[PDB]
């Protein structure tokens, strides 16, 4: 390793209001960042692919995603990142794991980038069980500790 070029760039929005949806959940339309953040934030990376046809998604988006808990978790615990196949990001992602069916949900590591788990069909009960089990079994990334939320009881 002769030399290592570094280029950090900060990105955020000052102006905000109801007129606009809760971007906090919807991550940027970038792949690099998704994995990147995982490091700094030290959180898991959750990928979500949805074919142009929302016929299959509409099903999950009903209770699966609709679940405020699932969104709050996938946004907090993991990094909410979804992209259509038609788009470029989606096209590539396919070759990555040689995707073919849909929907397609999996948990990748923002540190190593190696598929740890793979699930074809998710559910309100299943999704949670699996996720929760992984969070408690493995645990959030390692690094700096940050106290979130006050103490009760």
């Amino acid at each position: 390793g002769s030399s290592g070029s570094s280029g950090i760039d900060k990105k955020l929005t000052t102006l905000a209001d109801l007129f606009r949806p809760p971007i906090d959940l919807m991550h940027k339309g970038s792949f690099e960042t998704a994995k990147e953040c995982g490091q700094m934030q030290n959180k898991w990376l959750m990928i979500n692919i949805q074919n142009v046809q929302d016929f299959a998604c509409q099903c999950l988006n009903r209770d699966v995603w609709s679940n405020e808990a699932v969104k709050n978790i996938i946004r907090e615990h993991f990094i909410f990142w979804q992209v259509y196949h038609d788009s470029e990001e989606g096209q590539r992602y396919i070759q990555f794991y040689k995707l073919g069916d849909f929907p397609y949900v999996s948990i990748l590591d923002p540190r190593t980038g190696q598929k740890l788990v793979e699930w074809h069909q998710l559910d309100v009960s299943s999704f949670l069980d699996q996720v929760t089990g992984f969070l408690g079994e493995h645990g959030q990334l390692d690094g700096l500790s940050s106290s979130s939320g006050p103490s009760s009881g």
